[PDB]
């Protein structure tokens, strides 16, 4: 009896959508509730409308997003992750009564890449560096990091930086930096594009990105509903490695691996999934 079934999003990429299996296999194992994974969901404004609305259950939130995105308006926040976490936790709650669990281990935050041989030719090493070569490089971004004060119109309010900026689809971004089309694009730090690509990454020498860990997002009454999922979702908190989740993000984003069996590997060789 009872045999109610978890609609578990993720926003575009490998990432979310290892993660949002990794929270179906934890599910489907410990309670009696089943899930239903729907990758590449959308954006962080459609996957945060679509929770509020009950369209989702879950989704992997990120501790930085919920600050500068989705609380209005944004708390000034430390660079401390715990920190970042703790008022993104209560402020989400208070704003509009979502549950927020705890923090992975890993950051997967914006980063400014470039290829490296651009960095060289250039001599780009921090994102301060672009204000010298503004006029005659073309950057890549998503619509979102466009849109984000912790994405371009952070580059504009805090580096100064007004680059030459074609928004682009999030799958192409990549491949247009590879073949030249464009030379600067917004890279989440644990996309296996960057190793593969030859992309350096651009330190953040002002700070502009703030701390960003994955947890998952639920409304609070989904939670009181099924306590249990805070328990069973929380094995996973202060857990996965950068390496480990850029390894994960490899084999389904390079290798072709199939999502729910990376993430089914993984959890397994990590203890945290029977057999
Ligand atoms: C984790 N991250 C890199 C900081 C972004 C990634 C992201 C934002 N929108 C989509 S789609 N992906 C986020 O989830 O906010």
């Amino acid at each position: 009896m009872e045999k109610e079934n978890l609609i578990i999003a993720g926003k575009i990429g490998p990432e979310p959508e290892i993660l949002a299996n990794m929270y179906k296999l934890l599910i489907e194992e410990n309670t009696s509730m089943t899930a239903t994974v729907k990758p590449n969901f959308g954006g962080t404004s459609f996957l945060y409308e679509a929770l509020k609305k009950g369209d989702i259950d879950i989704y992997p939130e990120f501790t930085g997003t919920v600050t500068e995105s989705l609380l209005q308006p944004s708390p000034k926040v430390s660079h401390e992750p715990e920190q970042v976490y703790q008022v993104a936790r209560d402020g989400i709650a208070k704003q509009d009564h979502l549950a927020y669990l705890k923090p992975m281990s890993y950051q997967n935050t914006y980063a400014v890449a470039v290829p490296k041989k651009i960095a060289q030719e250039y001599g780009l090493k921090t994102i301060s560096d672009l204000k010298k070569v503004e006029g005659q490089l073309k950057a890549g971004f998503t619509l979102e990091f466009n849109d984000r004060e912790d994405g371009n119109k952070g580059l504009q309010s805090m580096y100064g930086l007004n680059l030459n900026v074609a928004t682009m689809q999030p799958a192409l971004r990549y491949q247009a930096i590879h073949s030249g089309d464009i030379q600067i694009t917004d890279a989440y730090s644990t996309d296996a594009e960057l190793e593969r690509y030859d992309l350096q990454v651009l330190e953040d020498d002002k700070q502009l990105f703030p701390p960003y860990q994955g947890a998952p997002l639920m409304k609070e009454a989904l939670l009181k509903k099924h306590p249990e999922l805070e328990r069973v979702l929380n094995t996973l908190a202060g857990k996965i490695t950068e390496s480990q989740m850029s390894q994960l993000n490899y084999q389904v984003g390079v290798e072709g691996k199939s999502a729910k069996q990376v993430a089914k590997e993984f959890l397994q060789e990590q203890g945290l999934l029977k057999k």
